[PDB]
C-alpha cells in the first residue's frame, strides 16, 4: 500500500498545474499518518495480495464476443475522450491569437495587421471565433458521448463478466476433493477468496477506461506540444526535475518526522498506559504529580518535534509552489525571445504551453488507475487456480455406475492409508473387515487406530492409498460418487445444519421430499416432541438469525435428515460423544431405532451402547485385532475385554463419588466512543476558542492565508497582461514582454513566502494546542476518584489512546488543511470580484454556468444520490450462502446437495446483478455530463465574448474580455480539492466533543487537592455505622454497618467468608471511594474533611500481589518521594528489615536492576518484601495489610511473615486475611460476616467462645 502510493506520489509531483502542487502536497501528508502508519511511525507496506499474477487477456476471459467488441468499443472512444483537452489546446490558441489581433485593430483605429498586412475585418475575426464555438459545442455534445460510451461499456463487461465469475467459481470450489480442504484447513479461506472476487471486479470496470483516457492525454498532450514548439516543450520539462525534488522533499521530511514523533510520544505513551493501569497504586505511593511531570516532558518533546514538522513542510511545500511560478516565468522569458525573432508564433506558443500541462496532469492521474488493474491481476490467481483451472481428482461430478441396486454387504480388504496433510503418520495399515447386509457392526478401540478414518473412505472423501473397499461387490472407486453419496448416510459427531427452517434442513435428506415423509423420519429420531413445544413449529429459522437449539436437539434433526432418504447403509460417528450426560439419552434410544433395518457401522465412545452389536470389531494402529459379538470377545480376554472393563471401573468410582474481536478505522470508533458518553460533538469554532492561547500563531497563519489567497487573481492578471503585450506592439514584445515573465519570479517568492509562514505558524497553534489540551486532560484524569476507573469507558488502553490518536486527530482541523481552505474561498471571492470588475456583462455569464461545471466535478467524483452503502449489502447476502456451503463441504458433499447450493446463490445473487447493470447505464449517462460540462462553459463564454466585441460601439474590448474568463477559471483552480477538508473536518468534530466533554467531568474525591486539614496522623482509626456500596453496582450493598476502633500502633485484624465486607476497609480508608451513610474518623477528624494527598502519603499499603514499575529497584522503593528527601543508607536500612538486603546487594549492579522488566524476574515472595521497603522508607503511621501473604502457606511464607511483623512496631495497623492461621499475634481481632462484625477480642478470647 505504502510503496505504491509513494511512487504514485512522485508521478503526481510532475504535474505542471499550479492548483495540483498544492493537491499533491496534502496528498503527501496524509500518507505519513493514521492508519497509514504503524506503531513505530514507519509506513503500512505489503500488509493489508497474491505473490503469482494473472494475465490480462487470461483475465478477461468469461467475456463473449459482443462483450469483449463493447470492451473493443469502449476502449477507442476512451482514447478520443482523453485527446479532448489536448484538442482544446489548439482551440486556445486560435482563439486566443483571434482575439488579441482583433486587438491590434482597435489600438490601430480598424486597419489592418503587422505581420503580412493582414486587413483583418469584422467577418475575418467572427469568422475565426465562431470556428472556435462551433468545435467547443462539437466537444461538448462529443465527449458527453464519448464520455457515456467508455464508461457504460466498461461497467457492463465488468459486472457481466463477475457475475459469471462468481457463479462458476462456487460451482467449481463445491466440487473440490476433501484432501484440498484440507491443505487449505483455514477457515477464513471462503472470506478471503470471496473478498478477492470483489477486487477483480474494481480493477476490470470502468477504471481501465479512466487509464485508457489518462494515457492517452500524456500521448496526444506531447504530440501537439511537440508539433507546435519543440523547443518550448524541451525549454518546460527541463525544469520539472527541480520541481519534483521539491515533492521529494516533502514526501522526505513527513516521513522522518513521523518517525521521530511517534518514537518521541511512545516514550508519554507508556507513562499514560502503566498508571492507569495501576492507578490504585500510584495513588496509594504518592506519585501522581511524579507522573503528571514526566507526560508533561514527554509531551512538550513531541510538540517541539511537532513544530519542526511544520518548518520542513513549510520550506519544502512552499519551495514547491515556487519552483512551480520559475517554470512559468522562465518559458515565458524565452517565448517572447522566440516571438520577436519571429520563430515562434503567440497562438502556437500558446498553445505548446497548455498542451505541457494537460501531458503533465495525465501522468499523476494515469499511475492510480493502471494500479488498481494490478491488484485485479493479484487476487484472480487464488480464485483463478480452484476455478476450472485445477481438474480435481475426485470429481463430484461424473459417471461411475447407478445400475446396482444396494442390499448392504460392505467389505474392507487390506487397506492401508495415510492422509494427504501429515503423509508421514499412516493410519490404516492393513486393515481386514467384513460387514454382511443387515448386521449391525461396531469399531472400537484407541485414539490412534483410525476407526472414523473407515467413514471417511466409505464416503469416499479419500482414496485407498492400497488394498479395496467394496460395497455388494463393486469397488467403490468404481461406483458413482453421487450414488455411493445418495445410498450412504451419515451422522458424524457434531451435527451441521444450515441457517434456514427446521424443515428446510430435513428437507436435504431426499429430492422429491412429502411433508408425512417428514414427520415419519422425525418421530423416528425422537424430534417431533420438542420440535412442537417451540413457537413456529418446523418453520422456524435454525441458525444464527433464528434460534440456538441444544447440541442433543441440533444432533436429532441430523438424526432425521439421514433417515429421509431411506438409505441401505447407515454410520454413525460417535453421535453422542459431543453431548451433556442428562441430554446422551435421548439421543441413543434414537440411534437404535435407525440402526434396525439396515447395515450400521458404528463408532462408539461409549462401550456400553456397543454391547448388543451384531458384531464388534476391535481396532489397533490401524489394524483389526478381534473380530466378535459381546460374548465371545469377553471370553478372549482381548482388546475389547480390556476395554469394557477398564471403562466399567471408571464409570463405577465416578458414579459411586458423584450419584482481537473486533477491528476498523477512525471514523466509525469515533461515531461508536462519542456514544456511550454524553459526548455532544463540537464544531470549529469551539475547537478555536480552546486554541485561544495561541491566537498569535492562529492569526499570522489565517492572516498570511488570506494574503496568499489574493495571488491566484493576481496570477491572472499577470497572465493575461502578458498576452496583452502581443497585442499591437512597436517590437515593445520584449520590454513588456520581458517584464512579465520576470514578474512571475516576483509572484513564485511571493506564495513560496506565504505558503512557508501558513504551514508553520498553523503548525504551531495546531500542535501546541495538541500539548495544551494532552496535559489538561491527563491531569484530569489523574485527579479522579478512581470511581471513575471501574468505568468501562475509562479503560486504561481507552484513555490512552485518546491521548494518542484522538488529540492529533482533533489538530488536523487546525492545522495548513484548514488554513488552505481559507486560502482558496478567498481566491474565489476575489477572484469573482475582480471579473465583475473588469466587466459584468461577461462576469455573470460564466458564473451562471459555473453551478452546472461544478456539478459536473461533483459526478466525476463518483458519488451520486447520498451513498452505496444499500447497493452493495445484497452482495453480502449471497456470500453468506455460499461461505456456509464452504465452511460445511464435508456436509455438502455428502447428502449431494452441493448442486442445490449452487443454485440458492445463483438465485440470490440475481436481484444485485439485475439492478447493477441497470447503475452502469446511470453511471455512464454520469460521467457523460462530468467529462463535457468544461467544454459546455469555453462554448458559452468565447460565443458571449464575440458577441460583446463585434457590437457596435463597442460594449468590450478584445483582451478585456479574456481578463474576465482567466480571473475565474484560474481564481476556481484550487476549489474542488478544498472539499477534501470536510470529511477530515467531521472526524475531529467527534474527536472534539469527546475530549472537550471530559474535560467537562470533574471528581467527586479530588485527588491533587491542595484543599481540606492537611495533620500529623498518630493512629487513631474509627469505622461507625459505615455503610458502603460500589458505585458500579449500587444497589447491592456491601459494609451494612460496620463499626470498629484501632488505637495508636494496635493491630486490627479482619476475618471472614469471601464477598462479606473486609476488602472494602482498606479502599475506603485510603480514600478510594466515599461511604454511603456513617463516618470514618482518623484521629478524630472524618476522612471527608482530611486532604487526601497529604493523609495518604502518611499511610501505606501491601496488597497481595504488588505491581512495581519499570525502573530500579532503588528508585522503585522510594517511588512516591523526591530525591532530595531520603538518603541512599535509608534505602537499605529499609531494605535489611524487610529481609531483601541480601537478595540485591548480593546481586549485580545492586538496586540499579530494571525490575518488572517484560513481567517480575523476581518471585513473589521477593516482590512482596520490596512492597514492605516501600512502606519502610516513608515511615507511615498507620499500614494497610490486604492479603499481604500470597506465599501459599508453606515454605516462602515464613520468610516474608516474619519481615512484616518487624514493620508493623511503632505503628497502627489493619491486617485483612483469608488465612485465618497468620491472624494471631494481632492486638485485637474481628470476625465480619454480612459487613458487620459479630464478635471481638484477641486470638485467646476469641477461641475460647465457639
Ligand atoms: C482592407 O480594409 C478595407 C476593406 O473593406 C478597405 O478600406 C477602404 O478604405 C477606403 C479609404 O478610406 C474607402 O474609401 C473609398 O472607397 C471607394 C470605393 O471603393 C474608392 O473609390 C476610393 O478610392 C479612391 O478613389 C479615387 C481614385 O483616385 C481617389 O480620388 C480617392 O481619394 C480614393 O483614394 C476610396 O478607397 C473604401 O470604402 C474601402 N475599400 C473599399 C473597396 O470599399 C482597405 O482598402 C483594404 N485594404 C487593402 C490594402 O486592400
Ligand atoms: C449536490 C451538488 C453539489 C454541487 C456543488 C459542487 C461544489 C464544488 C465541487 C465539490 C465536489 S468535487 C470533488 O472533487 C474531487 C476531485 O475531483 C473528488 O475527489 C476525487 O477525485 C480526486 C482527484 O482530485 C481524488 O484525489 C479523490 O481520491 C477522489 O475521491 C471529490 O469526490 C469531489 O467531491
Ligand atoms: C455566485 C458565486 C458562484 C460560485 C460558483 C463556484 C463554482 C466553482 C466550480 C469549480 C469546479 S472544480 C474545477 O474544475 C475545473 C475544470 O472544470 C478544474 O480546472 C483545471 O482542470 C481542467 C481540466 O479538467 C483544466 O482545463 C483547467 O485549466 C484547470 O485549471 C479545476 O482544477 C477544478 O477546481
Amino acid at each position: 500500500n505504502g510503496s505504491l502510493r509513494q511512487s504514485l506520489r512522485t508521478l503526481d509531483s510532475f504535474s505542471l498545474a499550479p492548483e495540483d502542487v498544492l493537491k499533491t502536497a496534502i496528498k503527501t501528508v496524509e500518507d505519513y499518518e493514521g492508519d497509514n502508519i504503524d506503531s513505530n511511525g514507519e509506513i503500512k507496506i505489503t500488509r493489508d495480495e497474491v505473490v503469482n499474477k494473472v494475465s490480462i487477456p487470461q483475465l478477461y476471459r468469461y467475456t463473449t464476443t459482443l462483450e469483449k467488441l463493447l470492451l473493443f468499443i469502449g476502449t477507442l472512444v476512451a482514447v478520443i475522450t482523453g485527446a479532448g483537452l489536448p484538442l482544446m489546446s489548439i482551440l486556445q490558441g486560435k482563439v486566443s491569437q483571434a482575439f488579441i489581433n482583433e486587438q491590434i485593430v482597435i489600438n490601430n483605429n480598424g486597419s489592418t495587421f503587422l505581420p503580412t498586412g493582414q486587413n483583418y475585418t469584422k467577418t475575418d475575426f467572427e469568422h475565426d471565433v465562431m470556428n472556435v464555438v462551433w468545435s467547443y459545442a462539437a466537444m461538448t455534445v462529443g465527449m458527453w458521448a464519448a464520455g457515456q460510451i467508455t464508461v457504460t461499456c466498461y461497467l457492463y463487461v465488468a459486472e457481466q463478466m463477475n457475475n459469471r465469475l462468481r457463479r462458476e467459481f462456487v460451482k467449481s470450489i463445491l466440487r473440490q476433493e476433501i484432501s484440498w480442504f484440507d491443505t487449505n484447513h483455514s477457515g477464513t479461506l471462503a472470506t478471503k477468496l470471496f473478498d478477492n472476487l470483489e477486487r477483480v471486479k474494481e480493477g476490470t470496470g470502468d477504471k481501465i477506461g479512466m487509464a485508457f483516457q489518462y494515457l492517452s492525454q500524456f500521448i496526444t498532450g506531447f504530440i501537439v506540444a511537440f508539433t507546435h514548439s519543440w523547443q518550448l516543450t524541451l525549454v518546460m520539462l527541463a525544469v520539472t526535475p527541480i520541481q519534483a525534488l521539491c515533492g521529494f522533499a516533502i514526501a522526505k521530511s513527513m516521513s522522518t518526522f513521523a518517525i521521530r514523533e511517534t518514537l518521541r510520544y511512545a516514550k508519554a505513551g507508556k507513562v499514560v498506559e502503566e498508571t492507569i493501569s495501576s492507578i490504585r497504586t500510584v495513588v496509594s505511593l504518592n506519585g501522581l504529580r511524579y507522573e503528571l511531570e514526566r507526560y508533561s516532558t514527554a509531551v512538550e518533546e513531541a510538540k517541539k518535534a511537532g513544530v519542526l514538522k511544520g518548518l520542513f513542510l513549510g520550506i519544502s511545500f512552499g519551495a514547491m509552489q515556487a519552483s512551480n511560478f520559475i517554470s512559468f516565468a522562465l518559458a515565458f522569458y524565452i517565448g517572447v525571445g522566440w516571438v520577436h525573432d519571429g520563430s515562434l508564433n503567440f497562438g502556437d506558443m500558446l498553445t505548446t504551453f497548455s498542451s505541457v500541462m494537460m501531458g503533465s496532469m495525465a501522468l499523476g492521474l494515469a499511475g492510480p488507475q493502471l494500479a488498481v488493474l494490478g491488484t485485479a491481476q493479484g487476487a484472480a490467481s487464488g480464485i483463478y487456480e480452484v476455478l476450472d483451472r485445477k481438474p480435481v481428482i475426485d470429481s463430484s461430478s461424473k459417471a461411475g455406475r447407478k445400475d446396482m441396486k444396494i442390499k448392504g454387504d460392505i467389505t474392507v480388504e487390506n487397506v492401508h492409508f495415510t492422509y494427504p496433510s501429515r503423509p508421514d503418520v499412516p493410519i490404516l495399515r492393513g486393515m481386514n473387515l467384513r460387514v454382511n447386509a443387515g448386521q449391525t457392526v461396531a469399531l472400537v478401540g484407541s485414539s490412534g487406530c483410525g476407526k472414523s478414518t473407515i467413514i471417511s473412505l466409505l464416503l469416499r472423501y479419500y482414496d485407498v492409498l492400497k488394498g479395496k473397499i467394496t460395497i455388494d461387490g463393486v469397488d467403490v472407486r468404481d461406483i458413482n460418487l453421487e450414488f455411493l453419496r445418495k445410498n450412504v448416510a451419515v451422522v458424524s459427531q457434531e451435527p451441521a445444519l444450515f441457517n434456514c427452517t427446521i424443515e428446510e434442513n430435513i428437507s436435504l435428506g431426499k429430492e422429491g421430499i412429502t411433508r408425512e415423509e417428514m414427520v415419519a423420519a422425525c418421530k423416528m429420531a425422537n424430534a417431533e416432541k420438542f420440535i412442537k413445544t417451540l413457537p413456529n413449529g418446523y418453520n422456524t429459522l435454525v441458525g444464527d438469525r433464528g434460534t440456538q437449539l441444544s447440541g442433543g436437539q441440533k444432533q436429532r434433526i441430523a438424526i432425521a435428515r439421514a433417515l429421509v432418504r431411506n438409505p441401505k447403509i447407515l454410520l454413525l460417528d460417535e453421535a453422542t460423544s459431543a453431548l451433556d450426560a442428562e441430554s446422551e439419552g435421548i439421543v441413543q434410544q434414537a440411534l437404535d431405532k435407525a440402526a434396525k433395518g439396515r447395515t450400521t457401522i458404528i463408532i462408539a465412545h461409549r462401550l456400553s451402547t456397543i454391547r448388543n452389536a451384531d458384531l464388534i470389531i476391535s481396532c489397533k494402529n490401524g489394524q483389526v485385532v478381534e473380530v466378535g459379538d459381546h460374548r465371545a470377545l469377553m471370553a478372549q480376554q482381548g482388546l475389547y475385554y480390556d476395554l469394557v472393563t477398564a471403562q466399567t471401573f471408571t464409570d463405577a468410582v465416578d458414579s459411586a463419588a458423584e450419584g482481537e474481536r473486533i477491528g476498523k478505522d477512525a471514523l466509525s470508533r469515533l461515531k461508536q466512543e462519542l456514544e456511550e458518553n454524553n459526548a455532544q460533538k463540537t464544531n470549529l469554532f469551539e475547537i478555536l476558542y480552546h486554541a485561544r492561547p495561541h491566537a498569535l500563531s492562529l492569526f499570522i497563519g489565517m492572516s498570511t492565508a488570506t494574503i496568499g489567497g489574493f495571488i491566484y487573481p493576481t496570477y491572472s492578471v499577470f497572465f493575461t497582461s502578458f498576452m496583452n503585450v502581443f497585442a499591437g506592439n512597436p517590437a515593445d514584445f520584449l520590454s513588456q514582454g520581458h517584464f512579465w515573465a520576470l514578474m512571475f519570479l516576483v509572484l513564485a517568492a511571493a506564495q513560496g513566502i506565504c505558503s512557508f509562514l501558513m504551514t508553520f505558524f498553523m503548525g504551531i497553534a495546531s500542535e501546541s494546542l495538541t500539548r495544551d489540551l494532552r496535559n489538561k486532560l491527563f491531569r484530569n484524569v489523574l485527579s479522579q476518584h478512581i470511581g471513575f476507573f471501574d468505568s468501562p469507558q475509562n479503560a486504561s488502553g481507552k484513555i490512552s489512546t485518546r491521548l494518542a490518536t484522538d488529540v492529533p486527530n482533533l489538530r488536523t482541523a487546525i492545522d495548513f488543511r484548514f488554513s488552505t481552505v481559507i486560502t482558496t474561498l478567498v481566491s474565489m471571492v476575489a477572484g469573482i470580484g475582480l471579473a465583475f470588475f473588469y466587466g459584468w456583462q461577461m462576469a455573470l455569464l460564466i458564473i451562471a454556468i459555473l453551478p452546472i461545471v461544478a456539478f459536473g466535478q461533483y459526478l466525476r467524483g463518483r458519488r451520486f444520490t447520498g451513498k452505496n452503502v444499500k447497493s452493495a449489502s445484497e452482495f453480502a447476502d449471497s456470500g453468506k450462502i455460499a461461505i456456509e456451503a464452504i465452511e460445511n463441504v464435508r456436509t455438502v458433499q455428502a447428502l449431494a446437495r452441493e448442486d442445490t447450493f449452487y443454485e440458492n446463490f445463483c438465485e440470490k445473487l440475481d436481484i444485485p446483478h439485475k439492478e447493477a447493470i441497470k447503475e452502469a447505464f446511470i453511471q455512464g449517462l454520469s460521467y457523460g455530463c462530468a467529462s463535457s460540462v468544461l467544454y459546455l462553459l469555453n462554448t458559452c463564454a468565447y460565443r458571449m465574448g464575440l458577441a460583446l466585441i463585434i457590437t457596435d460601439p463597442p460594449t468590450m474590448q478584445p483582451m478585456r474580455v479574456l481578463r474576465v474568463m482567466y480571473a475565474i477559471t484560474i481564481s476556481t483552480s484550487t476549489l474542488g480539492f478544498a472539499t477534501s477538508y470536510f470529511p477530515e473536518y467531521a472526524k475531529a468534530t467527534f474527536a472534539g466533543g469527546i475530549i472537550f466533554g471530559m474535560l467537562r467531568k470533574i471528581s467527586k474525591i479530588d485527588s491533587l487537592s491542595l484543599a481540606g486539614e492537611k495533620k500529623k496522623l498518630y493512629g487513631k482509626v474509627i469505622f461507625k455505622n459505615v455503610r458502603f456500596a460500589y458505585p458500579e453496582r449500587p444497589e447491592i450493598e456491601i459494609l451494612k454497618g460496620l463499626s470498629f476502633s484501632v488505637e495508636p500502633g494496635q493491630t486490627l485484624a479482619l476475618v471472614g467468608p469471601s464477598g462479606c465486607g473486609k476488602s472494602t476497609v482498606v479502599a475506603l480508608l485510603e480514600r478510594f471511594y466515599d461511604t454511603l451513610g456513617g463516618e470514618i474518623f482518623i484521629d478524630g477528624s472524618e476522612i471527608k474533611t482530611l486532604n487526601p494527598e497529604h493523609t495518604r502519603s502518611q499511610i501505606a499499603i501491601v496488597s497481595q500481589e504488588p505491581t512495581l514499575f519499570d525502573c530500579s529497584i532503588a528508585e522503585n522503593i522510594i517511588y512516591g518521594l523526591d530525591p532530595s528527601s531520603v538518603t541512599m543508607a535509608q534505602v537499605e536500612e529499609a531494605a535489611r528489615l524487610a529481609n531483601i538486603h541480601n537478595f540485591i546487594a548480593e546481586l549485580p549492579e545492586g538496586f540499579e536492576t530494571r525490575v518488572g522488566d517484560r513481567g517480575t524476574q523476581l518471585s513473589g515472595g521477593q516482590k512482596q518484601r520490596i512492597a514492605i521497603a516501600r512502606a519502610l522508607v516513608r515511615n507511615p503511621k498507620i499500614l494497610l495489610l490486604d492479603e499481604a501473604t500470597s506465599a501459599l502457606d508453606t515454605e516462602s511464607e515464613k520468610v516474608v511473615q516474619e519481615a512484616l511483623d518487624r514493620a508493623r512496631e511503632g505503628r497502627t495497623c489493619i491486617v485483612i486475611a483469608h488465612r485465618l492461621n497468620t491472624v494471631m499475634n494481632a492486638d485485637c481481632i474481628a470476625v465480619v460476616s454480612n459487613g458487620t462484625i459479630i464478635e471481638k477480642g484477641t486470638h485467646t478470647q476469641l477461641m475460647s467462645e465457639k
